[PDB]
């Protein structure tokens, strides 16, 4: 499925992701724009062999389980094709545990490079929120 923007941020939110730990949901909204379109069946092979799995592309050398990557911790305990559903709630409850470890949303390269520090409340400006 690919998603609204208007539709995702009131999804996201509906599930437990406004300010968690302390994310605006823009910041959420923002990630999944520029990582995949709003596109939950979206993917994309790293160089590493690991592949990058949904709307907000887990990655299956720690997160979930694709049975083709190695390296492979599955701390996420999901097999990666779990997180490209129309249903976000599998990818949402592992990107909580990401954002969590320690890095916060810098795990996300794409968050870091065009989303930080940029007026990212202009992703839910519009939205029945």
């Amino acid at each position: 499925k690919v998603f609204g923007r208007c539709e995702l941020a009131a999804a996201m939110k509906r599930h437990g992701l406004d300010n968690y730990r302390g994310y605006s949901l823009g910041n959420w909204v923002c990630a999944a724009k520029f990582e995949s379109n709003f596109n939950t069946q979206a993917t994309n092979r790293n160089t590493d062999g690991s592949t990058d799995y949904g709307i907000l592309q887990i990655n299956s050398r720690w997160w979930c389980n694709d049975g083709r990557t190695p390296g492979s911790r599955n701390l996420c305990n999901i097999p990666c094709s779990a997180l490209l559903s129309s249903d976000i709630t599998a990818s949402v409850n592992c990107a909580k545990k990401i954002v969590s470890d320690g890095n916060g949303m810098n795990a996300w390269v794409a968050w870091r490079n065009r989303c930080k520090g940029t007026d990212v409340q202009a992703w839910i400006r519009g939205c029945r929120l």
